[PDB]
């Protein structure tokens, strides 16, 4: 067993599908479209859904505003470099809450961005 | 780079990691502590976390609920027997929002449940 997907509702399909790919280097993996309950999906990644975990990226006809609430904590990446990645995302759609840099106690690199609809996204880094 | 993880906050860590393990299939792969913050966090997952996306349980001292909010959809595992598993959560705290069926115009075996908290889960029963 594993996991497939993380499934988030955004405001705009198009807009969050340029910033998971062309922002955050994913591909678009697949598309659809459901007349019976309105509503058209993206499925975003960085492989394919039989290797990987993926986003599950959810548009309801004519809805383009959610209640983020309290509960959903965020979803955390690999990236080559935080700091490039925090300068490219605040620059195309999205805002950095947390700048690159080590943990508390640790060497590990990482940060926390928000995307287009204010979803949550931890980054974490893997002699300059 | 990779999905590394989903992060969702509970209202009782032990609570959630009983269910994730023993009713779901998932193992304990780690915890932590963060006296400072007042925090516990468990990561759990059906494999390591270096070759797989796995999730990321919070508990915050002394708090017990939260707001869900409209935003966040879900996250789906791939279930090894969804009617079975089902079973396992209707009598082990927990819901069973949509029963395992095939998949509306499709054959594939689904359902939907309700951890702890309330969240959303999608079963699937699905190189080489
Ligand atoms: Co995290
Ligand atoms: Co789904």
């Amino acid at each position: 067993m594993r996991l497939l997907h993380t499934m988030l509702r955004v405001g705009d399909l198009q807009r969050s599908i340029d910033f998971y790919t062309k922002v955050l280097g994913m591909k678009l993996l697949r598309t659809s479209e459901n007349p019976e309950y309105k509503y058209s999906l993206a499925f975003v990644g960085y492989g394919p859904e039989t290797e990987e975990a993926v986003i599950e990226l959810t548009y309801n006809w004519g809805v383009d505003k959610y209640e983020l609430g309290t509960a959903y904590g965020h979803i955390a990446l690999s990236v080559d470099n935080a700091a490039e990645a925090c300068e490219k995302i605040r620059q195309n759609g999205g805002n950095v809450t947390r700048e690159a840099g080590p943990v508390k106690g640790g060497t590990t690199v990482i940060a926390f961005v928000e995307d287009p609809d204010g979803y949550k996204i931890e980054l974490i880094e893997e002699g300059n």
